[PDB]
């Protein structure tokens, strides 16, 4: 048995977004919908064609009949962007089968640009003779940042690394970048600078020993 | 009913992986188990506890006895590197149950734990009126962590992000995590804490709040 959903399905905030699901006479079996977030397992949000579990709002429902299925999530909110799944049982194979999956984009989310907040070596740390700087980004939207760190307003490329963006609980972005340097490095310049740019605008920060 | 596997599971190419779904009494229910790599959508490899759907390998074996089911994974591949979760019908809430999922990773590097560094707000973002610790976490492998903190001895969920661990250019894995406080907040506990477990390991860092320098 096959089951059919669209890839891909966009929304803008507030509309509604309709999932399909088409299968040979779907409407004789019961499907199950799940969301899933990357990163994360599949959570139940409509069983038994159109009962919703416990905590899920009443705004996702779901409808089957005939060849078609269909998730519908209506006053779509940004936290509804993730991968949906239909699921029925089929009898013949005696066990589970899925669709490929509908990715809900949620168009034209409001930009907001990143909090940028530098950390200098904490003490813990030369007091163990390392040292360690962290420029934490955060809140921002869309996913993507270019860092750029200086020592004394020149630039500085060994020793940086910086995360991938990826989104915390309220469907903005966090990422950190961090240089690692010597206590003696550290203390042998008057500042260190984490510079982030962000759809084209930049936010820089300084920190300078203590 | 609540089905409970370990976040990670790694093991060299042609090595034995183990993947535990406990549960109470899970003996008595049908466990089937699917693999779900990046993108693409979950893949039944064992169902009604250890049969097998049409062209899986038979590396693959399912059992389930008892508080313990086990998806075991033989003569282990690179492409079994995946996601691999267990579910369960549970009637007594009347559908489909999921456990959490285990990432299975197939070493191709040595192990290596996190190193842990914890950051408290510095004086700086005090004096602005905000407050935020930073843990970050480097230098990792395989890629998967689980972080916890406190505030003096109790455990903390508000204010709390954590990223998804990334690979960076020496191709071990970071991520950080970070609590977002008042000052009022910082300056009325006397330590916070952040704890990173990698497979069996616990790193816990901790920091307090000072007057000054």
């Amino acid at each position: 048995y096959v089951l059919t959903q669209p890839p891909s399905v966009s929304v803008a905030p507030g509309k509604t977004a309709r999932i399909a699901c088409e299968g040979n006479n779907i409407g004789s079996k019961s499907v199950h919908w799940y969301q899933q977030k990357p990163g994360q397992a599949p959570v139940l949000v409509v069983y038994d064609d159109s009962d919703r579990p416990s905590g899920i709002p009443d705004r996702f429902s779901g409808s089957n009949s005939g060849n078609t299925a269909a998730l519908t999530i209506s006053r779509v909110e940004a936290g509804d962007e993730a991968d949906y799944f239909c699921q029925v049982w089929d009898s013949n194979s005696n066990h589970q089968v899925f669709g490929g999956g509908t990715k809900v984009t949620v168009l034209g989310q409001p930009k907001a640009a990143p909090s940028v907040t530098l950390f200098p070596p904490s003490s813990e740390e030369l007091q163990a003779n390392k040292a360690t700087l962290v420029c934490l980004i955060s809140d921002f939207y869309p996913g993507a940042v270019t860092v750029a760190w200086k020592a004394d307003s020149s630039p500085v490329k060994a020793g940086v690394e910086t995360t991938t963006p990826s989104k915390q609980s309220n469907n903005k972005y966090a990422a950190s970048s961090y240089l690692s340097l010597t206590p003696e490095q550290w203390k042998s310049h008057k500042s260190y600078s984490c510079q982030v740019t962000h759809e084209g605008s930049t936010v820089e920060k300084t920190v300078a020993p203590t």
